[PDB]
């Protein structure tokens, strides 16, 4: 539906330099569904009128040569009548004696006496005075006009606005007519510096554009939002007013689900609370859905819609809806005889992200809410120190944060280095260890997290005191200092013990047997090598982690922009600038403008320290979870369950983030499992016997005993076993001999 | 009820319920065959409370 002067159609409604900003305007425009035929007089003239052409295609003319007409066909309006002298003109609707047939030879001013050369005319009679616009590029083909993204830069026009008649943008040099079928809305900018800019955009070609303008962006992601309330049509009045049971009529959001801009553009719709009969259908208890089917197959919630309910881009891909699915089903057989053991392991590295502070603001309460003025300030004064204590209040928020993290960061006393020399058995820490060959002192992990990672009325940021040099100083001697010497330093005095019986007392730990580690070393460095490797590709190759911290980046300059934003409204004053005002109208007006001012303030900065107060109850309970898991997790071995990473905990390191931290999980996984049977009790000498640790397990033709994590059978002596009763009062005790060990040492 | 602790963080394995119970009672600091020395006052007692 789109047959070009393009998205042109925006004039300019004033020279205003607007450059590099968003701006939506409400002003006179076309609306849609303009189509016409060709026609004969018992291939486009005269358009359907305003000022020009229509919305897409290509051309560049040399072509038009005459004319004898009226631009509305009449001549008695605003005819294109060249008695003008291109420096002098004529318009006349001045009575002049007028011919019903126009001809063609051989007070109306311009001077101020009686088009793909894109130059907008002016007939616009705000009180009656004329005018041209100006732009260029021509008509060789089918409709056309060219492309960009904004209106043009300002150096010289008089400008009042347009009433000639064919929709614009013209046709001239560098039957019936056929246009196309646009919609009328707001219109968003954008002029960049160097003014290469040409189109707009428009809010309701479908949801998709309500969106768009509802957003006041471009690039709309991925997700689900609710645009204008859609009242139910009430289309007369209730008969219930003087001169059984009435109920009002219903309402509700209208709401639209969509997926990337890039990834397509097709789009649905949902209703809130209606009901399909009383308005593709799918019909469902949430309400109407388009392009949604009840579908046999099922997944997770993707994007949730609610009510139990959610849909995703599914076929290829469309906007489908489907019932929640939570995962397999599974079962295992239990009896008196029965057990499971594991018989391999695995190594596996996770990942963890937190909030650690916000960044620091201030206000200047007076110049603020006066404009610096004389005559406000000693209209002002007779209200209070209210201000004064809003910014006691704000200090002592912004004092807190670099307390919270001086607090979190600041659990170490003795800094440490790393031998020149990094034979560490095997193991290449070289990846989060730092490396002095960059300019900074950061392992190569942080520097990627660093490059992945990326006003004047009264208005001051503080810049806080810890950098981000010292605090990877602190980072880079905590890891020292743990890979170096174990958790015994986080005690007392510094003790050295090496990495493989470190990593023994860890095993030990968990309930496993030395040897374990001795006998299987190589294995456990590959595996902890590739983990490492794995883990950098997939913190390079995943970008979303980082919404956690974006989150608050975005809220809080939201924040300021809105603040900043309510000032220039004029909450039902003439003016909104203070010198006009005390110049022009006093304060009968002007008192209640400031009331309003500091009482408008008084909402949206007791709410600016507001919503940061409790961000700062959020942020500050993040800060003492933080350091909990610093302490605990990082100084020594947990025994909580889940508390730090999935498994059995082994090692942690943290690393420094801006404004976070992150945290790297070592854990311990079994991985291979077999079959085998059980019994509680062994009855050799008519006495009973019980296992010291570990349990009886049998492989059919004999016994042994092995631990509860790793599989690996033992002969059946008394080293091991203790007596405790006889055999009658127990169950399920077996007629099975066991071995002495003193036996064959006595016979020898 | 069924796993134990054991699927908490890995691959379920079956394990007998007496098993479990004394995997517990060695966890809080009590020899192994006090359990099964009263296995019926015990489970009396479970069903009474």
């Amino acid at each position: 539906a789109y047959t070009n002067s393009f998205t042109r159609g925006v004039y300019y409604p004033d020279k205003v330099f607007r450059s590099s900003v968003l701006h939506s305007t409400q002003d006179l425009f076309l609306p849609f569904f303009s189509n016409v035929t060709w026609f004969h007089a018992i291939d486009n003239p005269v358009l359907p009128f305003n000022d020009g052409v229509y919305f897409a295609s290509t051309e560049k003319s040399n072509i038009i040569r005459g004319w004898i007409f009226g631009t509305t066909l009449d001549s008695k309006t605003q005819s294109l009548l060249i008695v003008n002298n291109a420096t002098n003109v004529v318009i006349k609707v001045c009575e002049f004696q007028f011919c019903n047939d126009p001809f063609l030879g051989v007070n109306c001013t311009f001077e101020y006496v009686s088009f793909k050369n894109l130059r907008e005319f002016v007939f616009k009679n705000i009180d009656g005075y004329f005018k041209i616009y100006s732009k260029h590029t021509p008509i060789n083909l089918v409709r056309d006009l060219p492309q960009g993204f904004s209106a043009l830069e300002p150096l010289v026009d008089l400008p009042i606005g347009i009433n000639i008649t064919r929709f614009q943008t013209l046709l001239a040099l560098h039957a019936a007519y056929y246009v196309g079928y646009l919609q009328p809305r707001t219109f968003l900018l954008k002029y960049n510096e160097n003014g290469t800019i040409t189109d707009a955009v428009d809010c309701a070609l479908d949801p998709l554009s309500e969106t768009k303008c509802t957003l006041k962006s471009f690039t709309v992601e991925k997700g689900i939002y609710q645009t204008s309330n859609f009242r139910v049509q009430p289309t007369e009045s209730i008969v219930r007013f003087p001169n059984l049971d009435i109920t009002p009529c219903s309402f509700g959001g209208v709401s639209v689900i969509t997926p990337g801009t890039n990834t397509s553009n097709q789009v649905a719709v949902l209703y809130q609370g209606v009901n399909c009969t009383e308005v593709n259908v799918f019909q469902t208890r949430a309400g109407c859905l388009i392009g949604a089917e009840h579908v046999n197959n099922s997944y997770e919630c993707d994007i949730p819609i609610g009510a139990g309910i959610c849909a995703s881009y599914q076929t290829s891909q469309s906007i489908i809806a489907y019932t929640m699915s939570l995962g397999a089903e599974n079962s295992v057989a239990y009896s008196n005889n029965s057990i499971a053991i594991p018989t391999n392991f695995t190594i596996s590295v996770t990942t963890e992200i937190l909030p650690v502070s916000m960044t620091k603001t201030s206000v200047d309460c007076t110049m603020y809410i006066c404009g610096d003025s004389t005559e406000c300030s000693n209209l002002l004064l007779q209200y209070g120190s209210f201000c004064t204590q809003l910014n006691r209040a704000l200090t002592g928020i912004a004092v807190e944060q670099d307390k919270n993290t001086q607090e979190v960061f600041a659990q170490v006393k003795q800094i440490y280095k790393t031998p020149p020399i990094k034979d560490f058995g095997g193991f290449n820490f070289s990846q989060i260890l730092p490396d002095p060959s960059k300019p900074s002192k950061r392992s190569p992990i942080e520097d990627l997290l660093f490059n992945k990672v990326t006003k004047f009325n009264g208005l001051t940021v503080l810049p806080p005191l810890l950098t981000d040099e010292m605090i990877a100083q602190y980072t880079s001697a905590l890891l020292a200092g743990t890979i170096t010497s174990g958790w015994t330093f986080g005690a007392g005095p510094a003790l050295q013990i090496p990495f493989p019986m470190q990593m023994a007392y860890r095993f030990n730990g968990i309930g496993v047997t030395q040897n374990v580690l001795y006998e299987n070393q190589k294995l456990i460095a590959n595996q902890f090598n590739s983990a490492i490797g794995k883990i950098q590709d997939s913190l390079s190759s995943t970008p979303s982690a980082l919404g956690k911290l974006q989150d608050v980046v975005n809220q809080n300059a939201q924040a300021l922009n809105t603040l900043v934003k309510q000032l220039s409204s004029n909450f039902g004053a003439i003016s909104s600038v203070l010198n006009d005002i005390l110049s022009r109208l006093d304060p009968p007006e002007a008192e209640v403008q400031i009331d309003r001012l500091i009482t408008g303030r008084l909402q949206s900065l007791q709410t600016y320290v507001t919503q940061q107060l409790i961000r700062a109850a959020e942020i500050r309970a993040s800060a003492n979870l933080a350091a909990t898991k610093m302490s605990e997790c990082v100084l020594g071995q947990s025994k909580r369950v889940d508390f730090c990473g999935k498994g059995y905990h082994l090692m942690s390191f943290p690393q420094s983030a801006p404004h976070g931290v992150v945290f790297l999980h070592v854990t311990y996984v079994p991985a291979q499992e077999k079959n085998f049977t059980t019994a509680p009790a062994i009855c050799h000498d008519g006495k009973a016997h019980f296992p010291r640790e570990g349990v009886f397990v049998s492989n059919g033709t004999h016994w042994f005993v092995t631990q509860r994590n790793f599989y690996e059978p033992q002969i059946i002596t008394t080293d091991n076993t203790f007596v405790s009763g006889n055999c009658d009062v127990v169950i399920g005790i077996v007629n099975n001999t066991v071995y002495d060990p003193l036996q064959p040492e006595l016979d020898s």
